[PDB]
């Protein structure tokens, strides 16, 4: 054994100790308890960001842990390979998506061993081969011909410029972000999920997920946001009739959660697109333009509510069916077509967007809920005035004194026997849209004919295999312009026929990676029948915040689609959710010439509380998630380079608890270094002075008192590390306890015989309550204190008897 700690002397040989047992190479034994930790597999950018890095040593950890335990162990990795910068590296690079890939993946999965995760390589996959994504292909076609999967038009922003389809999220004040050109709203036809038809389900089933964040699920809920209401019509006032027609001119239809406040309301609100805007806006250039700017926006969702509510009146007038009030349509920006009815009733006094609406164009504001002795003040929103629980109704006629329920079933048989309105229940959730009009992505599986339709693919010709000779060259997406592509022959008519073009959404193929890794080379079907019934479900899933409500959503949904296809029988992908907070840094940069600031990347600054660019000083500026936005990345090789894996993954494990941001340190990364460097000098100063004996064992009656109180502290931590391994997950904590074990261990006297056999208790306990953090130096020094293989003895166990204080 060396004297000094050298971890590029041992991080490769104890790596190849563990690939030659293949101790992360897992089948399916039914001889040992199974457990399946997945970490959220990586887009292959190019190279491992720090994100990475503290995402797959917390799943490492959470693996070790269990491995020592004695748990068949599958930790599988793979690559999230289709997607937009493939495309964007190759119009910039000249080189093509997937040859740009796959050299991203060698190099990033030499970088992942070289961590010494315990990754069972033999499952790895990689989404842009067609061996992969032939499967969700095959589950496309099966959906579609039972109408799960259909067809339909759809609006797209078009930026002309560009020659390409935009998310809301690209468009910036109606213009690409990019181009700076003024998109187009273009209708064409797209493929869907019918996602609500599972809704009831995707809600319900939340129940069983205990061990879930309960805002994870909160926000599920929200997404899906079932709600219980009440169609109401309001009959059309008999001069407001003109330009109707159909239903249109006999009442207009609203969905409402509040009923019992149907006394209350003092105007009602349509959609621009709504018959009543059209009718209304004829004569009316006013009308016309606002119109005309509802149908120009492109908010995004996460935005929807922070946008200014406006509307105008429309001079036409409805009645409210329960107490006759002519009450006039305003047409709004917040109420969309599609949703429901497209029209809503306004009850300013109990609905906060309709209290400012109100306020902000002097609408009546009509109380008819009380809340005990609570004043109202119609000039102040209060929490009280949307109760729907503690309220009582006033000011509503034959509904005074009602509570919600009973003023809802009222209001329910009042209208059910005038025609003019019954229940209703509604979700938010849209259908999922999975056309894209891209090119780095799965071929959809369709053939367009004008004889037989819209046609899928047969399975016997599956994969519709994506050309990766390609170069996208900007001027529109390639596999529109490739017609050694898309012209094809019917296979229902044999007649000519074209391709679909469209490739599909790339949260497809992250929706149901985690069942292929059971059986990764499976060629009969997604996933075998054998893997699925012994792996289950995911029983630990790490990730991050970003796109984690839409991903764990589809998940959830394809997992249920599978399940009915006989593919599976769980109801649930995932048992237990761990989300990573993001790894932040501080930000350096110069001001330009042009007013504007240039930011320096910290690998090129030196600090001395001052920073200069490598030699004129830079500023210090303000910490945030690393990114290129401000280029303040560190980047995970150089940290390698330097220091080691062990070191690597002691720092992030060390910094914070997994979920809380963790703040890049170079004194810290120095201190988690020199503590590997104290537990090296530990053992060998151990070893030297005698060599290894048998660890204390039995009865302690008899121990040293100081003796005594070293082992109550190994046994005590070993219980607080299981307990932050197992059940906190918060091993910054464990890593703590450890050091204070050692503390302890350096205090006492351990020269005796007795004193020997608890040291080396002591040392092989240490060595093992780390290795899920630091492996390669664990595994070294275990193998000088005891002959045995580490993960035989597996994970310590806690003496009860050294925790019991002597009596008086
Ligand atoms: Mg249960
Ligand atoms: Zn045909």
């Amino acid at each position: 054994m060396q004297e000094h700690y050298q971890p590029a002397a041992i991080e490769p040989a104890a790596q190849k100790k563990w690939d030659d047992a293949r101790i992360s190479n897992v089948s399916e034994d039914a001889s040992k308890p199974k457990y399946y930790c997945l970490s959220m597999f990586p887009y292959p950018s190019g190279k491992l960001h720090m994100g990475h890095v503290r995402n797959y040593t917390i799943g490492d950890v959470l693996s070790r842990f269990k491995l020592l335990n004695g748990f068949n162990v599958m930790q599988p990795m793979g690559w999230d390979a289709f997607g937009m910068p493939a495309e964007n590296a190759a119009m910039k690079n000249n080189v093509a998506p997937a040859a740009w890939t796959y050299d991203n993946i060698e190099y990033m999965k030499t970088q992942l061993k070289s961590l010494g995760f315990a990754v069972d390589w033999e499952r790895e996959v990689a989404t842009c081969k067609p061996e992969y994504y032939r499967w969700e292909q095959w589950l496309f076609t099966k959906l579609f011909e039972k109408g799960i999967v259909y067809r339909k038009n759809g609006t797209v922003n078009w930026d002309p410029v560009d020659q390409t389809v935009l998310a809301n999220e690209q468009v910036i004040d109606g213009r690409g972000w990019r181009s700076g050109a003024l998109i187009e709203k273009r209708e064409i036809p797209m493929y869907y999920f019918k996602i609500t038809d599972y809704a009831e389900e995707l809600l319900n089933d939340l129940d069983k997920l205990e061990h879930w964040p309960e805002q994870v699920k909160t926000m599920q809920r929200n997404w899906i946001g079932k709600s219980r209401g009440m169609t109401v019509r309001f009959a059309v006032s008999d001069d407001s009739k003109q330009g109707l027609e159909g239903d249109y001119a006999k009442f207009l239809q609203v969905y409402t959660t509040r009923p019992d406040t149907l006394m209350g309301a003092t105007y009602v609100a349509v959609a621009a697109e709504h018959p009543l805007a059209t009718a209304a806006a004829a004569d009316k250039p006013e009308l016309q333009a606002f119109i005309a700017e509802c149908k120009a926006g492109s908010v995004a969702e996460a935005d929807m509510a922070t946008m200014e509510k406006k509307g105008v009146p429309t001079g036409r007038y409805v009645v409210n069916p329960l107490n006759g009030d002519k009450l006039e349509v305003w047409i709004a920006n917040y109420v969309l077509w599609g949703y429901g009815d497209g029209a809503v009733m306004a009850v300013p006094a109990h609905d906060e967007r309709d209290f400012e609406f109100a306020a902000k164009y002097n609408l009546p504001k009509k109380q008819v809920i009380a809340v005990g002795d609570n004043a109202f003040d119609a000039n102040r929103w209060q929490e009280w005035y949307g109760d729907k629980e503690n309220g009582v109704l006033v000011n509503s006629g034959d509904l005074d004194g009602l509570d919600f329920q009973t003023a809802f079933d009222a209001v329910a048989a009042k209208l059910q026997s005038q025609g003019a309105g019954e229940p209703k229940t509604q979700y938010r959730l849209r259908d999922w849209g999975i056309s894209r009009q891209r090119y780095w992505g799965c071929p959809i599986p369709i053939v367009h004919c004008e004889k037989c339709g819209n046609v899928p693919v047969p399975a016997d010709q599956l994969p519709v295999v994506l050309p990766e000779n390609v170069v996208p060259d900007g001027m529109g997406s390639p596999l529109a312009k490739m017609p050694e592509f898309y012209e094809t022959s019917c296979p229902c008519c044999g007649g000519a026929a074209k391709r679909e073009t469209d490739t599909m959404d790339t949260f497809i193929e992250s929706s149901w990676y985690f069942f292929r890794y059971m059986s990764p080379k499976f060629s009969d079907g997604m996933v075998s029948a054998e893997s699925a019934k012994y792996w289950g479900a995911v029983d630990q899933y790490i990730g991050g915040i970003e796109h984690a409500i839409l991903h764990l959503l589809y998940a959830r949904f394809f997992t249920k689609l599978m399940r009915d296809e006989g593919l599976v029988n769980v109801d649930e992908p995932f048992e237990r959710l761990l989300t990573q907070g993001m790894v932040v840094c501080e930000t350096y940069y110069r001001e330009n010439d042009k007013g504007g600031k240039d930011w320096i990347n910290p690998a090129d600054v030196e600090l001395t509380v001052s920073a200069v660019l490598k030699g004129l000083p830079v500023v210090i500026s303000g910490t945030e998630k690393m990114s290129k936005s401000k280029n303040n990345g560190v980047d995970p090789q150089e940290l390698i380079n330097a220091y080691g894996a062990d070191t690597a993954r002691l720092f992030m494990m060390f910094a914070a608890p997994p979920e809380q941001s963790l703040e890049w340190s170079d004194s810290g990364v120095e201190g988690a270094h020199r503590f590997l460097r104290r537990l090296w000098r530990t053992v060998y100063e151990y070893l030297k002075q005698g060599g290894a004996v048998k660890a204390f064992a039995g009865n302690q009656d008899g121990l040293s008192k100081e003796l005594k109180d070293l082992r109550h502290k190994l046994h005590s931590t070993t219980a607080k590390v299981s307990d932050d391994y197992g059940r906190r997950q918060q091993f910054n904590t464990a890593i703590a306890a450890v050091m204070e074990l050692l503390n302890q261990y350096d205090k006492t006297d351990t020269g005796s015989e007795q004193g020997r056999a608890v040291a080396q208790e002591v040392l092989e306990a240490a060595v093992r309550l780390l290795w899920p953090i630091v492996p390669h130096i664990c595994e070294t020094l275990w193998s000088e204190l005891n002959g045995a293989k580490l993960w035989e003895a597996g994970w310590p166990t806690v003496d009860e008897a050294a925790l019991v204080k002597s009596e008086i």
